[PDB]
């Protein structure tokens, strides 16, 4: 039992044209080779699909049961096909990365330079993190490893965890070319604030805090980029991830503008979920545990 | 781009057991042959399915999901042409009716003896309905007629209604010795009472009037036979649909116990969604309309 | 911390009619009342809901995010009820038994009346099984015990089953008043065949001797009583459970037709897959491995 | 009906514990208090939730349905104060927008220049775009505008949608120290290859002229920063938004390549559902609209 599913596309158009030289047409064949493809079809399912002696052309009722099939099958084949597009353009050695956006900008860049060129060189797919789904993700196998920040269901089993590394989130102002923050926390009155979501991982490092500076929220984003940006645009300060803020800080361009207890610490991680990966997804995940 | 399903088989094979030469032998096919398919495969889905530099073979990514996909698609397939192998054993004119088991055995019976003699005299596939996917089936052509009781979506456009009868559920005991009751409403206290699911159409008609009689119940279920057999064994009352119980109340083996508020309206439709159909089908369509 | 759900539903229709005074009348409370029941919940979610100031009322941004919030929560609270309406009524003794038609209407007569020697009698809900979701439905505690037949999934681990009977299927034929076989196999020439579908268990069990007999397929059915009806109406012959037709047996209205090797051995069990039931559901399942 | 959440936190941890001390004292009650919570619960859903009468304590079968209709409820409770929690900090002119990373980077800091001091000034929470649910997000009211690119269902009703502005994908490598671009189309071999996901947007753009340059794919991302990034650290050529490299196009960093057909068009778009937002939001429609 064969089918080739050129025939349920035949028996498709068939369906809606109702007529075998017009569906020939269609489908870009002879109307003889169109008849024996349809009729290949019918022994192969084991059923007369369509009243061939009457025109219009009529519907058996197993050709009406075979329609919705054929339809579910192509649209079943288009699907499969898709959800592997990308990963087929780069080749066996893909490692699907799912990972933070600020994560992917620092991290990715400096794995990329590290690969060797032989046979079995990870090519990386990175997209960024879904904040909500990473962890079902994760285990339905739609990504290979996950670089995030710290979590406390990712970190334990029945997944596999990485500490990459702990940082600090520093509270930033701009400086003017002299070099100097044009905002600070020594006035009486609160100072423009560029907050993270109070719910997200960086706002509850920064709630713990709070109470320790005057703040006025005038722009709130999930995006550590859009506070930089908003940050350099002398909008207000933020507390920004110090591998975001390097060459700014070598630079003039931005300072930090409190004492040692605001500035506070993060960990961002890697994290799997299949025990054994193909060779180029344990070479990524082998070099993400040692960034120098 | 045409994928045969025979190939989908052999790599599923492929992927289960994990060398060429065992799964070629496995389809009772040749080793040259065997991985001509597999290249056809991967050649038409545009990916590296296998990575041949492992011993045992191992899926790429992309065979990795395409598996999932294969194993899909060939049981769909599987599942359509045995759907198609039960239809096409019966003629053309075969008419697939879903009913709902009351009405199938109330109304079918008759319906087989108008079949008159002809090059369309219909043969009927009676199937137990489920309204949750029956609605679905009609639309989809999995089913021509639907034979269930009063829905408020499937007497409305976009499909088509014919009411069969309108007739009433008797709450109805088990008779004694030679005539009378054994429960009754007038009587002390709650009586044992078998009702019907509290979401279903006769179960939703007998709330109505839950609050005029005092009932204790003691069993439930779906099926109207059930009830009616309970209350033959002399378990307790149910509401019972007039047409199941109409020899048993000729003949003294139950009677009707309650005032005539009790008796409940209740109607059933034959439900159709496309406009034209097989002669077959518009055949039993027009012996349901005139079932009188 | 504590949201009460009427909150919910006064805010809901407050959203909708936009007028405090209009939604407390809608929700049969006094306007101050109504008000202070906003407040609270207001209070409780730590954020102002509504602007009271502005005619019409408008909705602040937390209040249209929690908009979604408490329509999600009352139609789950109503999901919730409407599960347990059928097993709230009948108590904690409830059991939830799917069962096929045939076998319930067989077995559950004999079970109730085994309740009553031994004495407190739980409480049976018997609903028509769906073979296609049954076993998830078993999987998931839409159901305590199925009542099917031999099924190779359901019979294993990781579900517990019991073999209740082994029985047959009886080809038989309806009977002239002077009881003898209007159909029969000795002609050379088809039988009007009334069958299941082939792909159904019974089905698949009488495609093991088709090719024994002559049939000419006019009638099919996945119900046993249509089939028996059908029967009895001299319309055909059919492979029958003989659980189902002793009387008409014993009555001579129905005889075998065929030879030992046409009738063909079936089996039907009681399945579970939770180790340990609720009281009442280990006492029904006890008693279905009983029934000897 | 009225049910409190505090109650379904009550059963929620006496199904955990099956100790009615343990868990009135882990809820911080009084035991009557606790039970009489319990009562509530089962009064109010109208059915015995659990069964004292056994010890160890275990649920009813309603009481074992209604536990994950508990944890769901409670669940989504406090998900949607969390989702207030971010909001309620904010003041009531907070307009929730959803961008795509690059877009938001380009247009927020201008939008947030031009909000002058007033009653209504707009506060901005921008958060990361998922295109497949930002519909959803839009019509429920999670959202009130959304920065995305052009989209065949967002730019017609019943969305109302505003055409920003119209740019290229220029296909762009990284030059030398003295201007030479280290990549182009009049090399030998295909160039290497920083792509986009072949679904997304962009991606669906380059696909156009595909076979007009001889490229390989070494890396994919959804990210335009993450290609940008790559093609700075002179990994490969990418098509970049011209949004997105204006600095680096001034300065000697990165120069476009290829013919004049290798550029493509892109639109992007402000889209919304709501036909009329709170003052701020409109504001900062009206600034969007008036973004050329």
């Amino acid at each position: 039992m064969n089918v080739e599913s050129k025939w349920l596309e035949d028996f498709l158009v068939l369906a809606k044209v109702k007529n075998f030289s017009q569906a020939a047409e269609l489908r870009n064949v002879t109307q003889p080779a169109f008849s024996r493809r349809i009729r290949l079809l019918e022994d192969t399912v084991g059923a007369e699909l369509v009243d061939r002696k009457s025109k219009p052309i009529e519907l058996t009722p197993s050709g009406k049961l075979f329609r919705i099939t054929a339809r579910t099958l192509v649209n079943q084949i288009e699907a499969g096909i898709s959800q592997i597009s990308d990963l087929s353009q780069l080749g066996g050695n893909v490692v699907q990365v799912a990972a933070a956006h600020s994560l992917a900008t620092s991290l990715i860049p400096k794995m990329q330079q590290a690969f060797d060129e032989g046979d079995y060189k990870p090519i990386l797919s990175v997209e960024a993190i879904d904040v909500d789904e990473a962890t079902k993700e994760l285990r339905e196998g739609a990504c290979d490893i996950l670089l995030a920040f710290d979590d406390d269901i990712l970190r334990l089993p029945p997944y596999q965890s990485q500490l990459i590394a702990k940082t600090e989130l520093l509270p930033v102002s701009a400086c003017d070319e002299m070099g100097k923050p044009i905002y600070d926390f020594i006035s009486q009155g609160a100072v423009p604030w560029l907050t993270y979501s109070s719910t997200s991982y960086m706002g509850r490092q920064v709630e713990i805090i709070r109470e320790q500076v005057a703040l006025t929220p005038i722009f709130s984003s999930s995006m550590t980029d859009m506070l930089k940006i908003l940050v350099l645009n002398k909008q207000g300060i933020a507390w920004l991830p110090a591998y975001s803020i390097q060459e700014e800080l070598a630079q003039k361009k931005v300072a930090i503008i409190g004492e040692q207890s605001l500035r506070l610490p993060i960990e961002y991680y890697a994290y799997r979920y299949q025990a054994r990966l193909h060779p180029a997804g344990e070479k990524v995940w082998s070099i993400l545990c040692n960034l120098d």
